[PDB]
């Protein structure tokens, strides 16, 4: 089963708005069980359009915003599922501006 090993944004960051968000895991995901909601928790909880996709690597999840991220707190809720079929949860957090 998949574990999460970096993000970028990484937990806790706050800067400027990312074109996109890169998971990055420990074992290659199956597309069709694996995913990601984008979730704005403040502003200076919204499910926000974002389109995920695998990465250039199998072991990678990109998540693509459909509009420029405002300025606020984000949540990524995601789910890793691998070749032994257990499904893996977490959430990074990170903010903007
Ligand atoms: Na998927």
């Amino acid at each position: 089963h998949p574990k999460l090993v970096s993000s970028t944004p990484a937990e806790g960051s706050e800067g400027a708005a990312p074109a996109k968000i890169e998971l990055h895991f420990s074992e290659n995901l199956v597309t069709q069980f694996s995913g990601a909601k984008l979730v704005m928790t403040a502003m200076p909880p919204m499910a926000v359009k974002a389109a995920v996709s695998g990465g250039g690597d199998p072991k990678t999840m990109v998540i693509t915003p459909a509009s420029p991220l405002t300025a606020g707190t984000y949540k990524v809720d995601w789910r890793a599922v691998s070749s032994d079929t257990f499904p893996i949860t977490g959430s990074v957090t990170f903010k903007v501006k």
